[PDB]
Protein backbone atom coordinates (compact mmCIF):
# COMPACT_ATOMS: atom_id res chain seq x y z
CA UNK A 1 0.00 0.00 0.00
CA UNK A 2 1.11 3.75 -1.00
CA UNK A 3 1.71 5.84 2.07
CA UNK A 4 -0.91 7.34 4.01
CA UNK A 5 -2.32 10.85 2.67
CA UNK A 6 -3.29 13.37 5.29
CA UNK A 7 -6.35 15.60 4.10
CA UNK A 8 -8.98 17.64 5.18
CA UNK A 9 -12.29 16.39 5.46
CA UNK A 10 -13.80 19.76 3.31
CA UNK A 11 -11.08 20.28 0.93
CA UNK A 12 -12.88 18.63 -1.79
CA UNK A 13 -15.48 20.55 -1.26
CA UNK A 14 -13.35 24.08 -0.95
CA UNK A 15 -11.74 22.89 -4.33
CA UNK A 16 -14.89 21.95 -6.35
CA UNK A 17 -16.89 24.94 -4.77
CA UNK A 18 -19.67 22.84 -4.45
CA UNK A 19 -20.99 21.94 -0.39
CA UNK A 20 -21.33 17.99 -0.94
CA UNK A 21 -23.54 15.97 1.69
CA UNK A 22 -21.64 14.74 4.72
CA UNK A 23 -19.33 11.60 4.06
CA UNK A 24 -19.49 12.24 0.20
CA UNK A 25 -15.53 12.37 0.36
CA UNK A 26 -14.79 9.23 2.54
CA UNK A 27 -17.56 7.67 0.70
CA UNK A 28 -15.78 8.21 -2.45
CA UNK A 29 -12.05 7.54 -1.41
CA UNK A 30 -13.72 4.23 0.14
CA UNK A 31 -15.34 3.40 -2.80
CA UNK A 32 -11.84 3.52 -5.38
CA UNK A 33 -10.40 1.51 -2.84
CA UNK A 34 -8.61 3.54 -0.32
CA UNK A 35 -8.06 3.38 3.47
CA UNK A 36 -10.26 6.34 5.19
CA UNK A 37 -9.75 6.95 8.83
CA UNK A 38 -10.89 10.06 10.71
CA UNK A 39 -9.18 12.37 13.20
CA UNK A 40 -11.56 15.21 14.30
CA UNK A 41 -11.68 17.11 10.85
CA UNK A 42 -8.62 15.85 9.11
CA UNK A 43 -8.85 12.09 7.61
CA UNK A 44 -5.75 9.78 6.44
CA UNK A 45 -6.41 8.48 3.16
CA UNK A 46 -4.32 4.64 2.02
CA UNK A 47 -4.87 4.37 -1.52
CA UNK A 48 -4.78 0.42 -2.61
CA UNK A 49 -2.09 -0.67 -4.59
CA UNK A 50 -3.19 -0.32 -7.95
CA UNK A 51 -3.62 3.44 -6.90
CA UNK A 52 0.32 4.83 -6.81
CA UNK A 53 -1.24 8.16 -9.04
CA UNK A 54 -2.79 9.07 -5.43
CA UNK A 55 0.52 10.77 -3.49
CA UNK A 56 -1.33 14.39 -2.92
CA UNK A 57 -4.57 15.77 -1.24
CA UNK A 58 -5.09 16.95 -5.03
CA UNK A 59 -5.04 13.54 -6.20
CA UNK A 60 -7.58 12.65 -3.77
CA UNK A 61 -9.90 15.78 -4.56
CA UNK A 62 -9.96 14.99 -8.47
CA UNK A 63 -11.04 11.27 -7.11
CA UNK A 64 -14.47 12.57 -5.32
CA UNK A 65 -14.94 15.32 -7.68
CA UNK A 66 -14.63 12.90 -10.99
CA UNK A 67 -17.17 10.48 -9.03
CA UNK A 68 -19.49 13.50 -7.93
CA UNK A 69 -19.33 14.54 -11.46
CA UNK A 70 -18.06 18.22 -12.64
CA UNK A 71 -21.95 19.04 -13.88
CA UNK A 72 -22.64 19.71 -10.49
CA UNK A 73 -19.88 22.58 -9.76
CA UNK A 74 -21.40 25.83 -10.64
CA UNK A 75 -19.90 28.77 -12.86
CA UNK A 76 -19.10 31.76 -10.83
CA UNK A 77 -16.89 34.44 -11.73
CA UNK A 78 -14.26 35.31 -9.49
CA UNK A 79 -13.84 39.27 -8.78
CA UNK A 80 -12.43 41.48 -11.14
CA UNK A 81 -8.69 42.14 -9.61
CA UNK A 82 -7.85 45.56 -10.45
CA UNK A 83 -5.37 44.80 -12.91
CA UNK B 1 -34.65 71.32 18.09
CA UNK B 2 -35.52 69.15 15.06
CA UNK B 3 -36.42 65.28 15.68
CA UNK B 4 -34.30 63.35 17.31
CA UNK B 5 -32.39 60.55 15.15
CA UNK B 6 -31.70 57.22 16.01
CA UNK B 7 -27.90 55.69 14.47
CA UNK B 8 -26.03 52.46 15.48
CA UNK B 9 -22.69 53.83 17.23
CA UNK B 10 -20.28 51.77 14.56
CA UNK B 11 -22.30 53.59 11.41
CA UNK B 12 -19.37 55.94 11.13
CA UNK B 13 -17.29 53.75 11.38
CA UNK B 14 -18.34 51.08 8.48
CA UNK B 15 -18.85 54.32 6.12
CA UNK B 16 -15.14 55.68 6.72
CA UNK B 17 -14.05 52.31 6.76
CA UNK B 18 -12.04 53.16 10.17
CA UNK B 19 -12.12 51.93 13.18
CA UNK B 20 -12.68 54.90 15.41
CA UNK B 21 -11.44 55.20 18.62
CA UNK B 22 -14.02 54.34 21.97
CA UNK B 23 -16.70 57.07 21.83
CA UNK B 24 -15.26 58.63 18.81
CA UNK B 25 -18.84 59.53 17.19
CA UNK B 26 -20.23 60.45 20.19
CA UNK B 27 -17.97 62.89 20.80
CA UNK B 28 -18.13 64.41 17.82
CA UNK B 29 -21.57 64.81 17.93
CA UNK B 30 -22.06 66.73 21.28
CA UNK B 31 -19.33 69.12 20.02
CA UNK B 32 -21.41 70.33 17.38
CA UNK B 33 -24.59 70.86 19.94
CA UNK B 34 -26.16 67.65 19.45
CA UNK B 35 -27.78 65.80 22.72
CA UNK B 36 -26.87 62.22 22.49
CA UNK B 37 -28.43 59.29 24.53
CA UNK B 38 -27.39 55.64 24.77
CA UNK B 39 -29.83 52.71 23.85
CA UNK B 40 -27.72 49.29 24.14
CA UNK B 41 -25.59 49.61 21.08
CA UNK B 42 -27.76 52.17 19.12
CA UNK B 43 -27.41 56.94 19.72
CA UNK B 44 -30.45 59.01 19.96
CA UNK B 45 -28.78 62.37 18.21
CA UNK B 46 -30.91 65.41 18.09
CA UNK B 47 -29.51 68.07 16.49
CA UNK B 48 -29.44 72.01 17.37
CA UNK B 49 -31.71 74.57 16.63
CA UNK B 50 -29.08 75.86 14.22
CA UNK B 51 -28.22 72.65 12.53
CA UNK B 52 -31.09 72.01 10.35
CA UNK B 53 -29.12 70.14 7.65
CA UNK B 54 -28.23 67.14 10.49
CA UNK B 55 -31.64 64.98 9.46
CA UNK B 56 -30.52 61.56 8.68
CA UNK B 57 -27.71 59.31 10.06
CA UNK B 58 -25.25 60.08 6.75
CA UNK B 59 -25.22 63.98 7.53
CA UNK B 60 -24.74 62.71 10.75
CA UNK B 61 -21.51 60.86 9.51
CA UNK B 62 -20.35 63.34 7.75
CA UNK B 63 -19.86 65.95 11.02
CA UNK B 64 -17.78 62.68 12.29
CA UNK B 65 -15.81 62.28 9.26
CA UNK B 66 -14.95 65.76 8.79
CA UNK B 67 -14.18 66.24 12.15
CA UNK B 68 -11.32 63.28 12.59
CA UNK B 69 -10.04 64.14 9.22
CA UNK B 70 -10.67 62.44 6.01
CA UNK B 71 -6.95 61.63 5.45
CA UNK B 72 -7.13 58.58 8.27
CA UNK B 73 -9.58 56.99 5.80
CA UNK B 74 -6.93 54.24 3.93
CA UNK B 75 -7.02 53.58 0.35
CA UNK B 76 -8.62 50.10 -0.71
CA UNK B 77 -9.54 49.07 -4.00
CA UNK B 78 -13.29 48.09 -4.44
CA UNK B 79 -14.36 44.26 -4.96
CA UNK B 80 -15.40 45.48 -8.13
CA UNK B 81 -17.07 42.34 -10.67
CA UNK B 82 -15.73 40.99 -14.02
CA UNK B 83 -17.32 43.65 -16.76
MG1 LIG C 1 -5.65 11.32 -10.55
MG1 LIG D 1 -23.78 67.32 5.98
Amino acid sequence: SPPPIRMGVDVPDRIAGVAYPQGTTARRLAQIGAVVTHDGDTLTVTPPSWRPDLRQPADLVEEVLRLEGLEVIPSVLPPAPAG
